[PDB]
């Protein structure tokens, strides 16, 4: 069907993460290191590849709130794969880091959106974000404007592009994962879970970034 990161009740509509430093007083520079656009489904656009959850547990915490339990509760529909090329070609104190996203759904609702930072597995580092419902044509969405980065995330950042080599960046992103799962707030109902995992882009080309659905056959 869609290529869209939707389940029924709620789709992923913008994510970027990006650096934004001030030149001088009128002029602002900003960085996407992730970017994922608002695009419209094509009717021509393939169907999205499957990828099965058994094989990326291990790179998500386990046990409660792990992965496995998670998709177990569900629904299916809800979970969805990301993999990001992203962009270290960007030196300034008092830049900002940052973490912009959308998402739109039929029904208004107060969604908490948990973030997890892991590395090797294991959660470093984890946020709870409670946004609410605007109204839009046709739709409701939810919008995290400028969530300031976590400070390991930062100094990951700065270290990684410190590496001679694109390689051993990505022999590094290999172990580096971020788990985010939307619930409505009060009935803890999952609404969407997206896996994301990282490999430096290799080119000048820029942010890139592919989905897959998530199964369980
Ligand atoms: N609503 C949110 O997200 C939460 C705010 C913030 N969120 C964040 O810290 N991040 C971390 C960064 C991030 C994020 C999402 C997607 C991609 C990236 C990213 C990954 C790799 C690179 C690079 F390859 F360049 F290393 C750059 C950006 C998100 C946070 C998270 C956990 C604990 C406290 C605060």
């Amino acid at each position: 069907q869609d290529r869209t990161i939707a389940s029924s009740r709620l789709r992923l509509l913008e994510y970027s993460a990006f650096m934004e430093v001030q030149r001088d007083p009128d002029t602002y520079s900003k960085h996407l290191f992730v970017h994922i656009g608002q695009t419209n489904p094509a009717f021509s656009d393939p169907p999205l590849e499957a990828v099965d959850v058994r094989q990326i547990y291990d790179k998500f915490p386990e046990k409660k709130g792990g992965l496995k339990e998670l998709y177990e509760k569900g629904p299916p529909n809800a979970f969805f794969l990301v993999k990001f090329w992203a962009d270290l070609n960007s030196e300034g104190p008092g830049a900002f880091y940052g973490v912009s996203s959308q998402y739109s759904s039929a029904d208004s609702m107060t969604i908490s959106v948990s973030t997890k930072v892991c590395s090797f597995g294991k959660q470093v580092v984890e946020k709870v974000e409670t946004e609410y419902a605007r109204l839009e044509n046709g739709r409701f969405v939810y919008r995290i404007h400028r969530s300031p980065m976590c400070e390991y995330m930062i100094n990951f950042i700065h270290k990684l592009k410190h590496l001679p080599e694109k390689y051993m960046m990505n022999s590094v992103l290999e172990n580096f994962t971020i788990l985010q799962v939307v619930t409505s707030r009060d009935s803890q109902e999952t609404l969407l879970v997206i896996a994301f995992v990282f490999e430096v882009s290799t080119s000048e080309h820029g942010a890139q970034h592919h989905v897959y659905k998530l199964v369980k056959d």
